[PDB]
């Protein structure tokens, strides 16, 4: 509350460490469905169904330009990528499986880096 603060967590490395995690996601072999925005002209259904499209390139630009106020907002957009993928893709598809794999990969890095 006013003039009563929990001890200050060092957040000065967060930007750099989120960039490294994002690099590792970008270079994963199952990243290919997620590297660029879904083409809303060429993928029937996507525009209407997926209210908040997100992809790694968009996260990378947001990161590089100070559009994440903190590391939680960064994790929200990464998770959004996988939640969108599950909304639109069957579990038993290459893209569906890619999404589950990448989410698992991300969540381990996240815990190991920050928890």
């Amino acid at each position: 509350s006013m003039s009563v603060k929990k001890p200050k967590r060092d957040d000065s490395k967060d930007l750099a460490l989120c960039s490294m995690i994002l690099t590792e996601m970008e270079t994963h072999e199952d990243a290919w469905p997620f590297l660029l925005p879904v083409n809303l002209k060429l993928v029937p259904g996507y525009k209407k169904v997926i209210k908040k499209p997100m992809d790694f390139s968009t996260i990378r630009e947001k990161l590089s330009s100070g559009q994440y106020p903190n590391l939680e907002t960064f994790a929200l957009d990464v998770r959004l990528v996988f939640d969108n993928c599950e909304t639109f893709n069957e579990d038993d598809s290459d893209i569906g499986r890619a999404g589950h794999n990448m989410r698992k990969y991300f969540e381990k890095k996240w815990t190991d880096t920050f928890k």
